[PDB]
């Protein structure tokens, strides 16, 4: 089997991407944020505290003939940005782009933090990191990908995120029309539950490539590119008037600037992030200070290849016995 679904940016900055997901019988379609840096499939629901729902579409298990309470199971997750949610668990039929899993754990939110409530466009998350990070207790649950894997034509999914445009998540096949050149594969460590890999270095604009190992994660549910302070300082030093602002919480730059590209290494290959992808617009409405898309990881504990990086590439998440990542230009 395979599946193929379009993923759409939630706003004009590509802050996140939503993908329609069918849950239950008859289908309830919710727009979920596919997150390769977490491992819970959780939804706004009929159980979510009413004051914490503002415009989201909810899953109602009582209207699904295939829903079944996973008795005793609870969940609680806290994300890198300080957001969180928690609740109880049902199993139900979940379909993505024509690929169906029966018995998928659907984590029903009883509580969500303010950032979720405030984002009317995201009805929940679909985690695509390793199932070792799944929060369900006392019996850990599998991700949609892990449950689908055995049925897929090939044990892979691919992320093809758009810049200010829709893109695609495919399951079970690699669309050879969706990228240019060849795919370069690189090793993955699953030790921390992530798609963790080591970039071979970077370049700023038309500058020389610096060969240096940068461990980090491929995380579709993080907007920006978080890299070591040395790397990030070297990038923003090439932008007149850029500075790190403790008041704003990262590097800002004049909105009048033209940004340089940023290249990262994948083995001997190179992925180039255009300068425009690193513009996250005014810090507040109407400001002439703009927020940078490359930020320091120094206060995270991990480097994160978020959407800024991943949407410059066709990315293969290879879930074979020995997982690997692949990157191609597009
Ligand atoms: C609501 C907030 O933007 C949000 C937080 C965390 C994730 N995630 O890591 O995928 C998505 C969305
Ligand atoms: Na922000």
């Amino acid at each position: 089997s395979t599946g193929s679904a379009t993923t759409t940016p939630i706003d004009s900055l590509d802050d996140a991407y939503i993908t329609p997901v069918q849950i239950g019988t008859p289908a309830q379609t919710l727009n979920l944020d596919f997150d390769t840096g977490s491992s819970d499939l959780w939804v706004f629901s009929s159980e979510t505290t009413a004051s914490e729902v503002d415009g989201q579409t909810i899953y109602t298990p009582s209207k699904s003939t295939t829903a079944k309470l996973l008795s005793g199971a609870t969940w609680s997750i806290s994300y890198g940005d300080g957001s969180s949610s928690s609740g109880d668990v049902y199993t139900d039929t979940v379909s993505v782009g024509g690929l169906t899993v029966t018995g998928q754990a659907v984590e029903s939110a009883k509580k969500v933090s303010s950032s979720f409530t405030e984002d009317s466009t995201i009805d929940g998350l679909l985690g695509l990191a390793f199932s070792t990070l799944n929060t369900v207790s006392p019996t850990q649950q599998k991700t949609f990908f892990d449950n689908a894997k055995a049925s897929l034509d090939s044990p892979v999914f691919t992320a093809d995120l758009g810049y200010h445009a829709p893109g695609t998540y495919n399951f079970g096949f690699i669309d050879t029309t969706a990228y240019t050149g060849s795919i370069t594969y690189t090793a993955v460590s699953t030790k921390q539950g992530f798609w963790e890999w080591t970039s071979t270095g970077y370049a700023v604009g038309s500058g020389t490539f610096k060969s240096t190992s940068i461990d980090g994660i491929a995380d579709t549910g993080t907007t920006l590119l978080y890299l070591p302070a040395t790397v990030v300082s070297a990038y923003w030093a090439q932008v007149s008037g850029a500075k790190s602002s403790s008041s704003v919480g990262g590097y800002v730059f004049p909105c009048s600037a033209t940004l340089p590209s940023f290249t990262f290494g994948v083995g001997s290959a190179r992925i180039v992030i255009p300068g425009d992808y690193i513009d996250f617009g005014p810090i507040s409405t109407g400001s002439s200070s703009c927020f940078g898309g490359i930020q320091s990881s120094a206060g995270i504990g991990i480097n994160i290849f978020g959407d800024v990086a991943l949407k410059a590439a066709f990315v293969v998440f290879n879930g074979a016995t020995t997982p690997t990542l692949g990157f191609a230009s597009k």
